[PDB]
């Protein structure tokens, strides 16, 4: 995928919420569930590793990102 | 509420509009999080990906 649809596919799911004007946690509670709608749509046999990757990446981040 | 639900469906109405993959869906939708994490606390950070993605875990079971 370019880094170009990527980027601009994640400001748009940014702006839905810079929009909306929500707080941290619900940001996260909508992402999360949104996450879940994802996963849901991969087969079944792949779920688990899909979350676990998903996860871990997530988590990896995170903690990278601390300044 | 459900404003929840509201824009849980204006964030999956991005991803559906732009025709994403499942692998693109959650590779932007992991970046959006990320984005949203790094403005809470940091002494809260961890705390909050963790259960975040403990939410995640024990939905998809």
């Amino acid at each position: 995928y370019s880094n170009e649809r990527v980027e601009k596919i994640i400001q748009d799911l940014l702006d839905v919420l810079v929009k909306e004007e929500v707080t941290p946690d619900l940001a996260l509670m909508c992402l999360g569930n949104a996450v879940t709608n994802i996963i849901a749509q991969v087969p079944e046999s792949k779920r688990v590793a899909v979350v676990d990757n998903f996860t871990k990446a997530l988590k990896q981040s995170v903690l990278e990102h601390h300044h």
